[PDB]
């Protein structure tokens, strides 16, 4: 149930008040607020003592970032009065899972000098662990140095009820309210709703459909090995007309960038219960290199018509949702 979204900020630390705003010494350096010198405002954060290259101001993260969230880490930094040219960068120091001690880079290192401000900037996310330090490093290991204007910035939040481990290559379930690289197929309308979904607030509907082959579709190639074996599931819904109604997923190819000759496979179908949510799925082989395939796109329509024969019951808008994509090895 996370509280924060994309965009939010989660830290942001200027120094103005003469307090560290919870940073401290990590090894046996000296780590406060100086009125000296400043990137924005009076003063900064200023670290000074350092004898071993992994000294530095460190910062807590355990409480501030979460499992698989994406953050953005940035700071300003500049080298004290005196200091040789020296190469700088955020890291997190990491207990995982089984409480051993790991090392996440941030950002690559950035030459940083006495003269000149300069922006440090990284995305960050983990998977498992216990406790999660940040902190401020150099090479140099008698490199002394000034922080400004730190910030930390949520990119994207954890996805929510992430089963078999098939490992994960694609997945779509719409609660970020973002439609992403879905597109309509013809004239249809596309929409993220919100108050309707899979066990979840949001779904992709499809509506205004005209033909039997409007329907959601989305470019997956690219998630994809080439030549092998994934399982293609999602959940359909649809709400209103008739009693009973069939939904295909299916896939349409693109050989040699070659976009007037497309080959088109059903690769599942089933039969809805009007108000009720159902899983389509199968098995497919992505094709292989050899085959000169540069498209592929997993899409979802109602049972093939001709124009003339199209009914008001064959265009049905409906809902898509907890679409995925997953490998058959591990
Ligand atoms: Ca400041
Ligand atoms: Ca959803």
């Amino acid at each position: 149930a996370s509280a924060a979204k994309a965009g939010d900020i989660l830290l942001s630390h200027s120094f103005e008040e003469g307090t560290t705003q919870g940073w401290t010494a990590r090894g046996g350096v000296k780590v406060d607020v100086t009125a000296e010198q400043a990137y924005q405002g009076k003063q900064s954060l200023q670290t000074t003592g350092r004898t071993e290259a992994w000294n530095g101001p460190s910062l807590s993260l355990t409480d501030v970032v979460h499992k698989n969230e994406v953050v953005e880490i940035s700071g300003y930094v500049k080298l004290v009065a005196g200091s040789a040219p020296a190469d700088l960068k955020f890291t997190v120091e990491r207990r995982d899972g089984n409480g051993d001690t790991q090392y996440d880079q941030v950002n690559a290192a950035e030459q940083v000098t006495d003269q000149k401000w300069v922006k440090l900037q990284g995305q960050y996310s983990y998977e498992q662990g216990s406790s999660l330090l940040l902190y401020l490093e150099s090479t140099d290991a008698k490199a002394a140095y000034l922080l400004d204007e730190f910030q930390i910035r949520l990119v994207k939040a954890a996805p929510e009820n992430p089963g078999e481990a098939g490992q994960a290559l694609f997945k779509a379930d719409f609660e970020d309210g973002n439609i992403g690289n879905w597109r309509a197929r013809g004239t249809e309308k596309l929409e993220v709703v919100s108050g309707i979904g899979h066990n979840s607030n949001r779904s992709l509907k499809t509506s205004s459909r005209s033909e039997t082959y409007h329907g959601p579709l989305v470019e997956v190639l690219p998630y994809l090995q080439k030549g092998s074996t994934v399982h293609i599931s999602f959940w359909a819904m649809y709400d209103e007309g008739p009693a009973t109604q069939v939904i295909n997923g299916s896939l349409e190819k693109e050989f040699n960038r070659d976009t007037a000759n497309l080959e088109y496979a059903m690769f599942a179908s089933t039969t809805l219960n009007k108000g009720q949510w159902k899983k389509i799925e199968a098995d497919i082989i992505v094709p292989a290199e050899s085959t000169g395939i540069s498209g592929l796109r997993m899409y979802a329509e109602t049972p093939w018509k001709q124009s003339s024969e199209v009914t008001e019951t064959d265009t049905i808008p409906f809902y898509v949702d907890d679409v995925q994509i997953t490998a058959t090895e591990a």
